[PDB]
């Protein structure tokens, strides 16, 4: 249950 | 249950 | 149940 | 149950 | 249950 | 369940 | 379940 | 469940 | 469950 | 569950 943002 | 955004 | 966006 | 967008 | 942002 | 973009 | 874009 | 962007 | 961006 | 950005 993971989320990643490289913005 | 993962989500990834490279913006 | 994954979603990926390379924007 | 996956979805991918390369925008 | 992790989330990462490289902004 | 992989996606790659060389932009 | 892979997708690749060389843009 | 990986995604890569070389921008 | 990895993502990489070389920007 | 790793993410890398070389900006």
């Amino acid at each position: 249950s993971g989320m990643g943002c490289i913005t």
